[PDB]
């Protein structure tokens, strides 16, 4: 019934776009955020493969029924492809033309990552979405080291691709996206995308953003790099981020995004709100009676005041810390839906200026 | 078969005590160190704990009690030991209305409202399906006026009171959970024997040393344990609440404590440090990039025989969560080593011995 891997855009405001991508599992709507999952609203969850690789291991994740029995979510489930960990975990790792092999342990056990092995892996995690295993160029970056990085990863996208094809299971029901690289030059950003339309994949991610560059050196890659892709595509920016990157990135073409600031903000005391996120330690929040953000629909904010969440947090009740996450990931996804809103009305270049002035004037 | 709550001492040195504590569910070997539970064997620990005011607020005590109680609900088939809330009466008390009768805290937006007392503090741990019960109390903040800790000390010995009247008031709680008395008296000698007194006047199953670790200093914890240790039962179990550290825990049993409890093996793990016998490690330190060894060199929990120092230090330094949830696991084995190591030196007479090699060891800071 349901389409393998089927992306339509309903409306449009500039470069922005609004819009479904149909699968087996479900549908997603876009701009979408798309949350971190974890082992037992949004429309589709991803799997950190790295880790599952190391803990239980992609073998036992798949004999106990793969990642949508494993977090009890059968809506579509996207996995990475290790291709951030070959950067991030670098010094661990040797690296070559036929992939990247990890320190041995102690015990003697070894992990390796190859465009062939991580869409194995991909498949046995039971992903719906498989990312090509590449390389996330580290920042900043010469010129040559782009090159030569961005080139080896094109090579890795074509690997990805014949390995995932390979399969036919995975072939007729999960969906394969190539990860463009080249660091902040547009000359490879152009020859990476060229590579990869000229190979082909259901959705097209713009890699090695997010690794340090700035929003301003950020969105300045996107201005040119995000057109360079397949326009009847979806559009994924990986990594990112903070809601006011989201807007001005789907202001330039962005259909999916993922970070894990939502989590990392809640454990360290920072509540995102439409006033801009709020240090809920700061002494101003201990008698506050308003929640986090008065407009918010979420269940800690139809609870808990900020009052006591910053008396939570402050005698060490880990409780403060889970409820301002809770609070941090259905705000991310009320934001993707008035953006979703906006475009679909025409308004998006009224939301953003709003959500903007709002957003950065603090008036929490 | 299993007697309902048993402390049997098997070796003695100076202040401290080796045995065990015999329940229905299982043995508690002491000196104990209780691990905080979650949700679902040398690392192994006998008894872990529920955190009662966060169960309360979620996913609530009532929810708890009909999936099965803590023992369904955290996978765990040993005792479990449930706190009161008395330490956030004080952790949380700029929300609280506090009176005799009890603790208010603040209204929510949606109305609800949480109370804490006697009564209900002991039918709440008692839904939880808790073995160990705490009376309900007030962890008196530090500093205190001693007039502030006496008036504080003499309304946590009567709210004592009206907690083991309510745990007996439940014949099933009474007949299968025990209770524990917890004394106060801040840093005062004479509070802590009246709070002693009035504890043993109405009878516990084990005495906890209640307000300390709390900003005090481990000079000052350990001159108050120096008199107040003594003034408990001696046949009955002694529980140094929220405790701590290893060398706070070594220098606790060296005057008479039986059970510990504290968050620093989870806190130090998700801040980057890892407990050694050559003392904790700052694993973001740059020395760890390369550094082939385990965490700890001696250790025989799971994170060792598998994952070096260098591994760990890179994950931590990448954004990998799993490199705190190594660290952490570490950390919570290793204290489950040091109770044993622990236990095996007061049974063979060397825990003198041991403390002072511990000390030398630790504090070098070789690692
Ligand atoms: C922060 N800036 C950021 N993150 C980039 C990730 C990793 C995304 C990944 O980021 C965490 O893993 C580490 C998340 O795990 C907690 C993953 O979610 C499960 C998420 O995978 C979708 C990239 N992944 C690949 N394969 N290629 C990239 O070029 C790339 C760029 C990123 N920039
Ligand atoms: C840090 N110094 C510390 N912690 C004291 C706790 C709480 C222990 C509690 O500490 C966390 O709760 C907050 C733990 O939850 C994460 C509980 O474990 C589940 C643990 O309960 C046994 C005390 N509790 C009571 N009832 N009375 C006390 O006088 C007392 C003193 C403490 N000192
Ligand atoms: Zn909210
Ligand atoms: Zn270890």
């Amino acid at each position: 019934d349901r389409p393998r891997f089927s992306f339509s855009i309903a409306a449009r405001e500039g470069k922005a776009r609004t819009g479904t991508i149909e699968m087996k599992r479900g549908v997603i709507r876009t701009p979408a955020f798309m949350p971190v999952g974890t082992a037992a609203g949004a429309d589709i969850i991803l799997g950190n493969t790295y880790h599952l690789m190391l803990r239980p291991g992609a073998e036992r994740i798949a004999k106990l029924g793969g990642l949508h029995s494993f977090m009890g979510w059968d809506r579509p489930i996207l996995t990475d492809s290790g291709g951030y960990q070959v950067m991030s975990l670098s010094s661990l790792t040797k690296q070559s033309e036929e992939g990247v092999t990890f320190k041995s342990h102690l015990d003697g056990s070894r992990h390796m990552l190859s465009p062939e092995r991580s869409i194995e892996i991909q498949h046995l995690l039971g992903s719906d979405i498989v990312m090509a295993f590449d390389e996330c160029t580290p920042y900043p970056a010469t010129p040559s080291r782009a090159a030569s990085s961005m080139e080896r990863s094109m090579r890795w996208a074509k690997r990805s691709r014949d390995a995932f094809d390979s399969r036919k299971e995975q072939a007729e029901n999960a969906a394969l996206f190539g990860i463009q690289q080249g660091s902040v030059f547009e000359n490879l950003r152009q020859q990476s995308a060229d590579a990869l339309a000229e190979i082909g994949f259901d959705g097209y991610a713009v890699g090695g953003l997010a690794v340090g560059e700035g929003q301003d050196e950020m969105f300045r890659v996107l201005d040119f790099s995000v057109p360079m892709l397949p326009d009847d595509k979806p559009h994924y920016l990986m990594g990112v981020g903070k809601p006011d990157d989201i807007v001005g990135a789907v202001e330039r073409g962005i259909d999916m995004f993922d970070c894990v600031l939502p989590t990392r903000s809640g454990r360290n005391g920072q509540a995102f709100t439409w006033d801009g996120p709020i240090n809920i330690r700061n002494a101003r929040f201990s008698e506050d009676l308003k929640p986090l953000d008065s407009e918010c629909h979420c269940a800690v904010c139809q609870k808990w005041s900020r009052a006591y969440i910053h008396h939570l947090i402050r005698a060490g009740e880990i409780l403060g810390a889970m409820l301002m996450t809770e609070h941090n990931i259905a705000f991310y996804q009320q934001l993707m839906q008035k953006i979703r809103d906006s475009i679909s009305e025409g308004r998006f270049s009224q939301f953003a200026q709003d959500f903007r002035a709002r957003y950065f004037a603090r008036n929490s």
